[PDB]
């Protein structure tokens, strides 16, 4: 384990991640309304898959190397395994908060998909400048959710109750910040450019996972736009 | 690339997912019935997971090589991966046509599971007469597809407003004869006895593909059927 | 195939799950109720899936080596693939069965996959000691299924139609005791401590998987708690 310089990273996070899945774990326990269980049980998944993900990573299982530039690379596979699942359980958070039709729904999560799988064939590929071809895709996939959450989920949410609306416009604007440093910091770091080493981008992965996740689902799950409107 | 053959298959392919992709995807801009943004978002997928799996065989990801008859016989897997999301969708679009019951989606999507997922384990599998025993029971769930599609809902749409019953019908015909040629491509082509070369199979396959996935899209977006009677 | 002692075990495993395939499927043609029909597609999918990976494990596909202990340790991977979609299967069974909620639902399929995915990382990890880490994490998956399947889904049950209390009492228990066993086999046997050889736990996964699928549908499929009351 100690062997590898990130590793201190991956350790951190895998024990923000645990915390994290326990604190919603026993905050849900006292929560009967139909409707808050549906979210308490999307919003625990989301840190409790995150969590066996960083285990791999920390204990070395979703780890592969892949030659290119002349180089055998290490490259941390079991991201994607978790953003695979991770990420449209985000997405399905924001779309029942506003109500959003089954279509909206299927588009967002098959772009998502898209975004996740290309991004994974892009880390594996060998030839060099293939990688950024489908980076360049991946990050079309996410300019449609962005675009989605703005111009469809918005103008929903404002015609919902007010305490909906007011968490939906903070929890979007917390995740368009977030997701977009994700393709930044793969186009720079050991997966693109090799601009900034391994260790320094396990980093900064970590405290965008633990923000968009734990930190995403804080602020979830003390609100009362979760509830039914209940006499 | 060019130094395969069938590359020029592969390239055009390419082009023509992601035309339709892109056309599909203006055409639904202006669409707001609720029941017409599901069509027009499972239809639209279709052919954008399409394109990304044609791109990987193109670049030369979505190929391996399998030994058999005491040789190395290339195999583009991608394909696999491809239908195994796009052909559920497929199936999707005409169940919502006729408002299958769920008992019956399910049904459906399961054997389609089975005859994809049994049809790589063939492609993939080293003993050579073994690979025709996973062509046959991934037939065979093919057979129950197509049972389902003409003794289950053909009654359904009958009962359906006038449009829905005549492009259901429509649909339903192109799917029956385009789905049952991909199994005897499969058998005469290289995954199986080897009659036809690569090159012929890969052209074989991009036309049925094409056919199956923005043709059908063609005949379905420009239909009534896919908006709820309003006034 | 007969060069492995275990063989006998695979071939009929096999059988069971393929007779059990059939007999669901023709018991279910006469079965028009949208009700009925939803537990006769989930449960005859379940011996439908099993037959096919209890085939692959026959012919030699799902078995690969993992080396541990200082030897070439068979592992027979296609299990996972065959639990993973059985699973959740099963226990959609119960939850329709109650009336579950849909959050509810969620968590008991996520905890399942958590349980599946974790459990097939520890059978391919090469380090000894960390094998039973995953082990660990995937009991604590299933404690937490179990548990809601007694304080959750028992107490909903009994403010149901008599039947389907009682039928799902009877589901409920055969599930708790077969489901239990698992983790034990694993442990005890090649996965994990090498007590008792391959071919003896290949036959106690036999008798496990035909009771929790063929015996599990008999129950559930010749009870009236599937009809909806009807006059
Ligand atoms: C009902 O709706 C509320 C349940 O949602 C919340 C239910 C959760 C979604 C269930 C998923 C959690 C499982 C219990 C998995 C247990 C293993 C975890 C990975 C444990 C990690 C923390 C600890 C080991 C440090
Ligand atoms: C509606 C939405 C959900 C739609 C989703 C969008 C999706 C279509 C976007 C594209 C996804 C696609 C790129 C997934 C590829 C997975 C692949 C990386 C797995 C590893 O295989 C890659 C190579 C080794 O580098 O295999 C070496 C050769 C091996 C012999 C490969 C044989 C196994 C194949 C991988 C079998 C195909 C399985 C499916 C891809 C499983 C789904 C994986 C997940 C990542 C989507
Ligand atoms: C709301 O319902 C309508 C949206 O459906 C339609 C929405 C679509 C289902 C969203 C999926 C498309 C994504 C925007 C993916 C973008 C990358 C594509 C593969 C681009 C391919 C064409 C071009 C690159 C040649
Ligand atoms: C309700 C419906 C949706 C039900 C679906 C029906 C389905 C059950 C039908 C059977 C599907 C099954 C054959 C899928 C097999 C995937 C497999 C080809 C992936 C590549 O692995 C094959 C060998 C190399 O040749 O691995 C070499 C050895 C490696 C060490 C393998 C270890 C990884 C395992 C593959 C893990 C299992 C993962 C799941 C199979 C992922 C789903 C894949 C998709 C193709 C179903
Ligand atoms: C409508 O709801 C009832 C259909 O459910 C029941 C429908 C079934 C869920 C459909 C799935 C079965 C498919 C027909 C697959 C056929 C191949 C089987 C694996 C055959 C195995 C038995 C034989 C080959 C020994
Ligand atoms: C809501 C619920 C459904 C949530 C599900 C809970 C889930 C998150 C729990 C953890 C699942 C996770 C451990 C799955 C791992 C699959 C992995 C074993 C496949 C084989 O790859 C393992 C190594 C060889 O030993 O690959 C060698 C290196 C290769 C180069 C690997 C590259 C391919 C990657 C495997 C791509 C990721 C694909 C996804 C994991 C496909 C889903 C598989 C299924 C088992 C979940
Ligand atoms: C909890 C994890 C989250 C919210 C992860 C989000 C990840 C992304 C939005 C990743 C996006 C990528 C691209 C847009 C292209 C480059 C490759 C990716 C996958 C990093
Ligand atoms: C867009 C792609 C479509 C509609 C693909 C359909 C593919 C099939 C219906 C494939 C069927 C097969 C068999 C019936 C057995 C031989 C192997 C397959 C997977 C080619
Ligand atoms: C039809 C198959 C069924 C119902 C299989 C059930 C399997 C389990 C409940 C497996 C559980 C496991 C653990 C709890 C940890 C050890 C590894 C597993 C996957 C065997
Ligand atoms: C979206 C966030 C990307 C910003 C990356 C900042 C990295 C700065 C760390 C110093 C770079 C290390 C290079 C010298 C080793
Ligand atoms: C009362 C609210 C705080 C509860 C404690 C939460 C502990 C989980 C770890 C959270 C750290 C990461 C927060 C996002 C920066
Ligand atoms: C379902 C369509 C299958 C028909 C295949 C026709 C192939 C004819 C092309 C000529 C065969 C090439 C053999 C000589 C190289
Ligand atoms: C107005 C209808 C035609 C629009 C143009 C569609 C271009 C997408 C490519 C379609 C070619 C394949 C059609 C099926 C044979
Ligand atoms: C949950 C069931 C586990 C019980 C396992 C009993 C196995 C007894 C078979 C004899 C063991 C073989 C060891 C000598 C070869
Ligand atoms: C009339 C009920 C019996 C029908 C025959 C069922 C044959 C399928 C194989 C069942 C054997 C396994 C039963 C569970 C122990
Ligand atoms: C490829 C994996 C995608 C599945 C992720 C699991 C979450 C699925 C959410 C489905 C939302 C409901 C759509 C109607
Ligand atoms: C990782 C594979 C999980 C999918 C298994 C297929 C069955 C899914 C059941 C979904 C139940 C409905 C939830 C609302
Ligand atoms: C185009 C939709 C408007 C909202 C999306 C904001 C775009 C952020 C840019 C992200 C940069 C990623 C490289
Ligand atoms: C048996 C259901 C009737 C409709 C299915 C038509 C069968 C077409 C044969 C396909 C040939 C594939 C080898
Ligand atoms: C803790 C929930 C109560 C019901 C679960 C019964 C636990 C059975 C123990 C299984 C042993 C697996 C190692
Ligand atoms: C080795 C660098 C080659 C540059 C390729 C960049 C491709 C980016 C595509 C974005 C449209
Ligand atoms: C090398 C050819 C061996 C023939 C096997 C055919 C199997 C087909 C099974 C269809 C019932
Ligand atoms: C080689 C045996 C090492 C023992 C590790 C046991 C780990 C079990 C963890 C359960 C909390
Ligand atoms: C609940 C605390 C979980 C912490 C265990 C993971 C941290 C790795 C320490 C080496
Ligand atoms: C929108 C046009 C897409 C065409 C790019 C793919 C074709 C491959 C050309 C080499
Ligand atoms: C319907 C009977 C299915 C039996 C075939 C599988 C058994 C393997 C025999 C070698
Ligand atoms: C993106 C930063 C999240 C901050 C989490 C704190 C929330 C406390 C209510
Ligand atoms: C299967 C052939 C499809 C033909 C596509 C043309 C549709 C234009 C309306
Ligand atoms: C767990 C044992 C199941 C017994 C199956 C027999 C059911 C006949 C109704
Ligand atoms: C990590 C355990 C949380 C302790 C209870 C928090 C208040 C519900
Ligand atoms: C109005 C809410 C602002 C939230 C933005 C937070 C950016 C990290
Ligand atoms: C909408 C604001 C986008 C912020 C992008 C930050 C990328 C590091
Ligand atoms: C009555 C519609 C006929 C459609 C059949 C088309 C076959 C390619
Ligand atoms: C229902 C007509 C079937 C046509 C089969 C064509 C196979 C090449
Ligand atoms: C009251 C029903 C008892 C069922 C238990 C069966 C255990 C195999
Ligand atoms: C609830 C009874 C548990 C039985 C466990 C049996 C494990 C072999």
């Amino acid at each position: 384990i100690t062997g590898r310089p990130e590793w201190i990273w991956l350790a951190l996070g895998t024990a923000l991640m645990g915390l994290g899945t326990l604190y919603f774990l026993v905050k849900g326990m006292g929560v009967s309304d139909p409707d808050a269980k549906k979210f308490y049980a999307i919003t625990t998944l989301v840190p409790a898959i995150a969590f066996t993900m960083y285990l791999s990573m920390l204990l070395g299982y979703g780890l592969t190397m892949v030659p290119f530039g002349g180089e055998q690379n290490p490259i941390y596979w079991a991201r994607y395994a978790d953003w695979l699942f991770t990420t449209p359980l985000l997405l399905l958070d924001l779309a029942l908060l506003v109500d959003a039709d089954q279509g909206t729904i299927l588009a967002l999560v098959g772009a998502d998909g898209i975004m996740i799988g290309t991004g994974l064939v892009g880390a594996l590929t060998k030839v060099y400048s293939y990688r950024f071809v489908w980076w360049a895709i991946s990050t079309a996939a996410m300019l449609y959710i962005l675009y989605v959450l703005f111009f469809g989920f918005t103008s929903k949410a404002e015609s919902m109750r007010p305490e909906v609306a007011s968490t939906f416009k903070v929890l979007r604007n917390v995740t368009v910040v977030l997701w977009s440093a994700y393709p930044v910091v793969w186009l720079i770091g050991s997966e693109g450019a090799g601009i900034v080493p391994l260790n320094i981008e396990t980093l900064l992965f970590m405290v965008l996972d633990v923000s968009a996740k734990v930190g995403f689902g804080l602020i979830l799950l003390r609100s009362r736009a979760i509830f039914g409107e209940a006499e």
